[PDB]
Formats: structure tokens, sequence, C-alpha cells
């Protein structure tokens, strides 16, 4: 079965990578263990669900067309370490927004930075190894493909999405007029970037391309499958269904309890721009607003605890079922345009869908 | 004339990654403007060593191969805009590795993170597009050249050389049999791994690739003139090159003032892996070596000053002046075994020396 492929080629791929570094890179064998131990604590224990979409689109691409039996392996392993290409990706990104944002926990488990033996100093080149090795293992097990040129030019743009992404994250409670390298950033007062526009530009860049767009057009490269698809389509497919995940992660953040969530939910404190923020800022009274900004981005609990009365009070609950309401209408709507040039792809973004909705 | 052809690349380059921010990224004004502000103060203000090595390479081939005019001013433009790649992969290095290390200052000015409108938050993910912006303007610049791939390629090994080289750098004062993502990492009480081998291994990988072969490598690329040399030859007179650099490099660390480095010194209480206290622990008595190891790797300025004693008293100097000698021998060796293939590089590997020594 598909799991179990994937879960083989990471061994392969450790394997190669760690063998690597010793025959060429001139490591010793506590530090290749050190290495080994990093890979498993940042990579394993997640869902798979990115690396698992690119094998998932390969594997229908497989059901439709004539190959050799040799092929359809081939096409299934270069799915998987393109797979894993992207698990790496989002390791990266995991282990340096944890240190950025000085995060606790991450699925019931401590931030890499924080396990005793590592600390920021070492956690943050561990981060750059992380994404070094999604370029080592393309240009070894591509090598000889007629993709490798395509694979490597869309991951780098989406890696750069994903730190352009970042930015807008991390700026998000800034004014963007005061933004200025040589002063200490205020958080904002009035609140006027917390808009829909503004929220869907954070999330479009920060999530929606490593999460959807990369493993969908990864599964179609690796098939030589890209001209089934209008790659707009696709894009908008993506960006859209990213947006709903967020969305849903934003909700978790400030209602799902910590024993649920693997963390303690900051969103609140952190003065994030999130969508409870950004919907109740849209319905809000003159009143409602003003105990808004006396209570939000401060650590003090009883400030917390008014913002979430606040929100419940809201009956943001109406407001998630109408978005989500609509982002049904626009799914379909886009998973039948695909149909058109392939409906095996448009099964694949039907699935994509099912497993985040 | 070179360093004039190369700033305005600089200018060049920044106008088309701003640009494409505003037209593909949704980029707006103030965000552009601290990207362009980053840009400026962690590229800006050094030497250009690295970036300049592209072009003078480039720059010997054009004066004994016959071309047109346009194409010795594409190739200049392709030297000048790999050199920034460089210039940019370095600046990626140092805005994590003063965030690593905790360091105040570099070249006589705070470093990035320290900005007061910067942060670490920022400031890591600032590094990360630093990195990806070598490999926009790659993608961009160099679509249709006959080098691509093998730019790319080079240019991905010698980034995580240099990221394998900083975790042999951090992990330098740890003894290898404890290393333990598990457990707090105790500095070492035998310094049994401060040798010249070990050395050499950080050195190797930590600053010789990106400093010294990348440059070379790439101005023989950008003039598709690799056929001219030995590969194996111009690593090993890289390396050599490279790990004389860091040797000077970490004299001044303890010897130089602060006003002339640029920093104030921490190597001694960093327990830093330097030439100094490896040539020291090769050369001193009973006496000598308990009195480094029971002031060694401590913020104590009493202890500091009884390890910058010991080292004066042990005639480091004498050390130093044999092995730039042994360094001059081999660097003339290599120099004369390339100018069997390639006068014209065996002079440009010439004036990196000359301007190293
Ligand atoms: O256009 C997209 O959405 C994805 C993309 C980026 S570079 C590249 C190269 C080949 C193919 Cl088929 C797609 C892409
Ligand atoms: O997806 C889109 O709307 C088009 C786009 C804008 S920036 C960017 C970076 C990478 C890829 Cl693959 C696509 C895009
Ligand atoms: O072999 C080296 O030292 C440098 C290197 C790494 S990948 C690559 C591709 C083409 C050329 Cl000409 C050199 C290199
Ligand atoms: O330079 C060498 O001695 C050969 C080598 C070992 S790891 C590595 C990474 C990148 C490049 Cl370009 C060369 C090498
Ligand atoms: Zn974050
Ligand atoms: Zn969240
Ligand atoms: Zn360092
Ligand atoms: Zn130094």
């Amino acid at each position: 079965a598909s799991m179990e492929r994937f879960l083989s080629v990471y061994d392969e791929v450790q394997a190669f990578l760690l063998d690597q570094l010793q025959s060429k890179y001139e490591i010793d064998p506590n530090r290749a263990r050190y290495l080994r131990i990093m890979m498993d604590t940042t990579c394993l224990g997640g869902k798979y669900f990115r690396g698992m979409t690119v094998v998932n689109v390969a594997e229908g691409f497989l059901a439709v067309t004539q190959h050799d039996e040799a092929t359809k392996e081939r096409i299934l392993h270069d799915a998987c370490v393109g797979g894993w290409m992207i698990e790496f990706l989002q390791a990266h990104y995991l282990v340096e927004d944890d240190i950025m944002d000085g995060s606790v926990m991450r699925r019931g488990k401590p931030c890499w930075y924080r396990f005793p033996g590592v600390t920021t100093q070492c956690a943050i080149n561990d981060g750059i190894i992380l994404k070094s090795w999604t370029q080592i293992m393309a240009w070894h097990y591509f090598a000889d493909r007629p993709f490798l040129k395509d694979l490597l030019c869309l991951f780098q743009k989406v890696d750069y999405a994903t730190a352009v992404g970042q930015m807008y994250d991390v700026t998000s409670m800034c004014d963007s007029n005061k933004l200025d390298p040589e002063v200490a950033q205020p958080m904002t007062t009035d609140f006027a970037e917390f808009t829909p526009a503004i929220y869907k530009r954070i999330v479009k860049y920060k999530t929606t391309f490593y999460t959807y767009l990369l493993p969908l057009v990864m599964g179609l490269l690796v098939s030589e499958a890209a001209a089934s698809v209008e790659m707009n389509l696709v894009e908008r497919v993506a960006h859209l269904i990213g947006e709903y995940f967020q969305v849903q992660d934003d909700v978790m953040d400030c209602f799902t309890p910590p024993e649920q969530l693997g963390k303690v939910g900051t969103d609140i404190e952190d003065a994030k721009c999130s969508w409870l923020a950004v919907t109740f800022l849209g319905k809000a009274n003159a009143a409602q607003v003003a105990e808004f900004k006396a209570n939000y981005g401060e650590k003090d609990p009883a400030k917390v605890a008014v913002v979430k009365r606040l929100y419940s009070k809201a009956n943001l609950q109406a407001d998630f079922a109408a978005y989500e309401a609509e982002v049904v209408r626009e799914v379909e709507s886009l998973i039948e345009q695909l149909k058109v040039k392939s409906p095996t792809f448009a099964e694949s973004v039907a699935v994509v869908w099912e497993k985040t909705h």
C-alpha cells in the first residue's frame, strides 16, 4: 500500500543522506547519529498529508495510463521521494518558525530547539540542513529525469512564496506605515489591517503554496501529466482549499482544548491576524470593538478571557457556517472545471478536499 | 571597471527582485522598503571578495578567448549575477550565524537581528529570504544558459557543505561521544578533539567551499571554461587558501584590537576550536595544559587573560611563520600545476592568494 511504500522510502532516503555524509562530507558516527535523530524528530510523527498527496495524485494517473510495471514502480518511487522533499521543507519551516515564535510544543512534543542537547544555536542550523536535504535528494534521485528542471524551479518558487508568507505573518500585527528596521515595532492600535484581503494574503503565501499547490503539482510532474490540467485552475483550487484549512487551524487555536490541539494556543496573546479577529471586527459594534482593542495582544489571562468571550457572543460559528458553505460551492465549481481535462486529477482534488473538510 | 559593473548589477538585481514581489507576490510598498533595507544592510559594506572573484576569473578568460562584444558583455553580466548569488549566500549565513552565536557586532555595525525594528523573529526569516533570492536570481538571469544545471547543482552542494561546516563548528567544544539531543552538552574537559585534523575539517566545510571554491568554479562556469582545469586541483587549492584565511581570522580574534577587528573577539569565552588553541595544545607542557583547561571557555575576563598570556608565552608567532611558509610552498605548487591546462586561471588563483596573504 501507499503509506507503507512512502515510509519505506523515508528509510532509504535517510540511509542515502547519512551514507553520503560519511563518504563525502567526512562525518563521524556521533554527528551522523545526531543528524539521524534530528531528521526523525522533525520529519516523522505527523499525518504525512503533503507527502501522501504526491503519491495519491501519481497513483490516480497510474490507474488510467499504460506503463510497464518497472515504469509504475519508478513513478511511485519518484512520487515518494518528491513527497519527502515537501515533508522535509515543512520540517525546515516548523523548526525555524518554532524558534522565531518562541513556541513550547508542537503536537504534544517539545519544539526541536527546546531539546536539552539541541539549543537554538544548533536548531537554526538543523533547520537549514533540513531544507538543504530536499535539494540533495532531488539531484540524486531525479538526476536523469525529464521533470527535474520544472520540479526544481517549482520547488524554489514555492519555498520563496512560503518565506514571503512568513514575513506577512510575523508583521501582521504592525502598522504597515510604521515598518522600519531602525524602530521597535508597536502593535497596531487601530487594527485597520485586520481585513479579509490582508488575512487572505498571509494565508495564501504562508501555507497554501507548500501544503496544497506543491503536492498537487509535484504529483503531476512525477507523472509527466502537467498537460492534463490548466495550471491557473490548480492554483485557484489550491489557494481556496488552503485558506479553508487555515480558517480551521485559527478557530482551533482559540477553542480546541490544549490536550487535543497538542499545544497551548497563543494567537490572541501574539496579536495574530486570525480569521476570528478579522471576522469579529467585520461584525462588532462600537463598544465591542473598543473592548477588543483594550484586551487583544496581551499575555494577561483575564484579557485573553475577555477576547474569547467577545468571539463566543459575536456568534462567529454562524460566520464559519456561511464561509464553509461558500467554500463548498467554489471547491465543487473548480473540481467540475478540472474534470474537463482530467477526471483522474479532479478525483485527487476531491480526496484532498474530503481530507481537509 | 569591474567593481563599478558589479555594484551596478546589484541595483539591477534588487530592482528585479522587488518589482517581482510587487507584480507576483502581492507585496505592499512598506514591506518592499523593509526588504530593500534588509538587503542593503546584510549584502553591502564588505569587500565583495567572493563576488569579485567570479568577475576576475571571467575577465581573465575574456582576455584570451575570441568573442563578439555582446558576448563579452553577457559573460561579465552573468559573472556579476553569479558573484551576487555568492554574496547573498554569505549574507544568509552571517545573519543566521550571528543569531545562533548571540553576536553583538559585525564590521563595526550591530548584527541585523539586533536592529530595533527587526528582532530574531524577523531576522531568522530575513536570512531564509536572502538565500531564496540566490535561486530567484539564478532562474531569472540564467534561464536559457547552458551552465544553469551545473551552476545550480554546484551552488546546492556548496550551500550544504557550509551548513555541515556550521554543524562541525557549533559542536566543536563538545565531546563527540556525548552528543545527544536529549542531554545538555557539557564543554569538553580533555580537549582531545582539539587536533589539526579536526580543526581542518571545521574550516574546510564551514568557510572554504563558499569563500574560495564556489567563486572560482562559478567564474569557470559562466565562462564555459571548466574543461581548462582539473577540478580536483581547483578543490585542493581552494581548501588550502581557505584554511590559511581562517587561521588569519583566528589569530585576529584573539590579538587584533576591537576597533580594528570590528567586534569584540569571543573565541576563548566560546571555547572555539581555534588555530591558536590547537597549536598551543600541540606544544604545551603538563602545567601549561592544566592552566589552559582551568581557564578556557569561561566568560570571566581574568580567565580569558590567562589564556591570552599562555598563547603569547608559547611563541605561537613562530608556529604561524612555519605554517605560512608551508602554505606558500603548497599554494605555489598548486598554481604551477594549474598553469599546465590554464595559465589564465592559474593567474586568477595567484591574485586570490595575493589578496588573502
Ligand atoms: O504554475 C504553477 O502553478 C506551478 C509551477 C511553477 S514552476 C512550474 C514548472 C512546471 C509546471 Cl508543470 C508547473 C510549475
Ligand atoms: O499561485 C498563483 O496565484 C501564482 C503565483 C504567484 S507567486 C507564485 C509562486 C509560486 C507558484 Cl508555483 C505560483 C505563484
Ligand atoms: O567538482 C567541483 O569541485 C565543483 C562542482 C560541483 S557540481 C559541479 C558541476 C560542474 C562543474 Cl564544472 C563543477 C562542479
Ligand atoms: O572539495 C572536495 O574535496 C570534494 C567535495 C566533498 S563534499 C563537496 C561538496 C561540494 C563540492 Cl563543490 C565539492 C565537495
Ligand atoms: Zn509563526
Ligand atoms: Zn495556528
Ligand atoms: Zn558561528
Ligand atoms: Zn573568527
